[PDB]
């Protein structure tokens, strides 16, 4: 084979960090997709974790009427980031199959315990930087990051199950790719504290290549670097990706999402990445739920070093 | 903060299929009012116009006069609203409507410059029609330097040519009749093309498009927009669908690019005939794509930056 | 219509070919592009037409199906297309599977033999009697028409007949995206130039257009081979093929490389491979697929987006 990688694969079956019922299911159905097969087929060293049981929080409601059940979310969470730093540890790039995007809170902070010089590559359709301050919806899968980011430590209050957390990442260590939902205080967020991202409206201006050019020069110009792709399957156009809970017309192409993934390969950095916010029962028919978990697969296994060329 | 007027006009003699004059009532239904209040719009809904009812002409154009008369009443309420100090869209209804909306937006806004954004150029005169549609012709009746090719027809004598070759720039064009594209390249009238987008990117397509029409001075845009500009798997409720057009992303892009000029003072958005979709949803996704067009056309952004957002709270 | 910006001679033969793979429906190709109305397309771009009509074996080392069958075929075919080109026309031939190619381009060459190759394709279809693993010889075309390989090609019954045409410099891919390990060794060793979905990404189709035409008629005019397999487009657009692959060219994208070919002057002969109406899961499906073989072949011939191949003369007054 070209290269081989040593990889860990965890399942996090968890859905708290929203209110859709459902994307629990989404590591079993990238698995049911092929993911182990494939990653294996391309000569990556495999070690499966399983998929993990979060222990459950009993009284757990709606905190200050807005942060829907943060106990849950913060224990959760705690828990993964122990499996995470096993994995780092054990020397694995760690793939973590959601699940809402709350869990990047773990994945990233269980990370961290491993590298200081940790940067982020955040694919979505959405910042998910909201503080519990600013969000409209309380939804922690849409504040992952402002518990991640050193700068906005002041602007976060403590949350219940949260008092673990330790901000990892400053606002110059993480880029976006494929912004188009984005909350006004996100967006201030973002200009406020200089955190690059590439919109699809820059994606449409720059194209594709240009955007990942311009990511690296970013993160990884003056020195090499471990890499945390954090993946949002609804960083792609919905209809491509249907099966997800906050879908967003006008999303990243096939082509255009396995260019992403084809880089982050090519950097040989990749050090963990998250597959998030496959929802199977979001789908209106079989064929959209397995389209949507080939897709998962075809990311993992890009990031990994698939190609469109026959090369690996 | 845009002052926003929203005028239902429910053409449908500039063509032949049934349904499009139900267009702006599906329009609505998607959620047009809500958007553009959320963004800050001061709103005036004119509701929809009744046009005053009314022989074919030289045995090819059909309900010339039906057209032509409720193009006139159009007109004066788009006069009045630009008057009133709103941006005037008007929701359609054919494409013939756009007869009336330019007619009336350059009775305030002589120096006016059209963006048409079309799979189709619409500039037919009533002698190189074959159809005999309305619909394909409007732009015959604007353009100054089109005037001697154009007859006089019954309830179209009341149009003074308002827009010159050089002050209108079409997007998306790729079902261009023979006729069309003679008058296009013996006139200088500048077009981006489908094939023009693959070769410069939508970005380039709209430097030069502002280039062209605004490079020398502001001037008040009139944005025409036919759904059917994009691609028929995102637009399939229309009547004349042609593959291979605009994506999502590119149409949001020419709406956004539009809305930073500041110079947006009136939009079409025509063409939506639910009837045609072959599903409620096929129906509706038309229908919300057109309220996306519009919303981004007065602000919507893909980067949440429509707002100003000053402070962020403390748990201070 | 009575002017036109260009009119071309245009012979067409159907070649309805299966035996180069397994899957039955595509020797009804050429029918499905004929319905969709491919000689009307035509005529209605001013183009002169000559129809050809419609044309009508143990394993090879326990892999290679059918190879008698297809080498023969080939034969005739390469006969009929020989005849063509030699006569002023550009040979459109209406596959079939991909194993046609064979037959096209040994024909085309005769009579020109400074000809290169345009192949649009999913796939690389550069696989020896010997690399390949499905023994399906549409997957294998290439590699008996290239010099460079010969010495790596075994004789297969059926193909003593044919000589290799085209040297590696003369053949560049465009829309690779399911190539083969052996296939990749190839291309790289023997330095074929492509341009795969990937590199479409990055450069875009103009400059993809640009770069081809400078790598193959950058030096000289010379005579283009046009082959393309339907499934060089997305599934989405071309779902009536035998080996669909996701993420392919977008229409906009195929018709420009058919506009392209056209600009040059200089295009010869042209496949349109890989219809395979029975593989449609709808009506649909067939006719879109088909319809989409029949803008291809039209923008080969000077149909373009902006509407200039007819000539308007003079507008009517009142
Ligand atoms: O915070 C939230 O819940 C939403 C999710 C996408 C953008 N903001
Ligand atoms: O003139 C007409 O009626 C048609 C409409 C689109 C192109 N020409
Ligand atoms: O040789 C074969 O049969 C396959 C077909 C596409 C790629 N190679
Ligand atoms: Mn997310
Ligand atoms: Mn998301
Ligand atoms: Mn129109
Ligand atoms: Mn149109
Ligand atoms: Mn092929
Ligand atoms: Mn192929």
């Amino acid at each position: 084979f070209q290269s081989v990688h040593s990889v860990a694969v965890i399942g996090a079956p968890f859905s708290q960090g929203q209110k859709r019922k459902g994307v629990e299911h989404g590591p079993a159905a990238i698995r049911e997709a092929g993911l182990m097969k494939r990653l294996s087929s391309l000569g990556c060293h495999l070690k499966d974790f399983g998929d993990l049981s979060f222990t459950p929080v009993p009284k757990d409601d709606l905190y200050n009427n807005l942060i829907v059940n943060p106990r849950s979310v913060g224990l959760a969470n705690q828990e993964l980031a122990e499996v995470v730093s096993r994995a780092v540890s054990d020397g694995y790039s760690c793939v973590t199959l959601g699940g809402d995007h709350s869990l990047a809170i773990g994945t990233i902070s269980g990370h961290a315990r491993h590298c200081p010089d940790l940067c982020v590559v955040w694919v979505d359709a959405h910042a998910d930087i909201n503080t519990p301050l600013t969000t409209s919806s309380g939804n922690l899968h849409g504040q992952p990051v402002s518990f991640l980011l050193r700068e906005l430590q002041d602007k976060v209050p403590q949350l219940p199950g949260f008092s673990w957390i330790k901000p990892c990442i400053s606002s110059a260590s993480i880029v976006y790719i494929g912004l188009r939902d984005v909350d006004p205080p996100e967006h201030f967020i973002l200009k406020n504290y200089d955190i690059q991202y590439f919109s699809m409206r820059d994606i449409d201006r720059l194209g594709i290549q240009k955007v990942m050019e311009r990511t690296f020069d970013l993160l990884i110009g003056k020195r090499q670097r471990p890499i945390h792709l954090s993946f949002d399957i609804d960083a792609f156009d919905p209809t491509l990706a249907p099966a997800t809970g906050t879908p967003v017309v006008g999303g990243l192409t096939y082509r255009e999402g396995m260019y992403i993934a084809e880089e982050i390969h090519n950097t040989g950095l990749l050090s963990a990445l998250d597959l998030v916010e496959v929802n199977p029962q979001l789908a209106t028919s079989e064929e959209e739920a397995k389209t949507t978990a080939n897709l998962a697969v075809d990311v993992i296994a890009s990031s990994f070093g698939q190609t469109r060329e026959g090369g690996h």
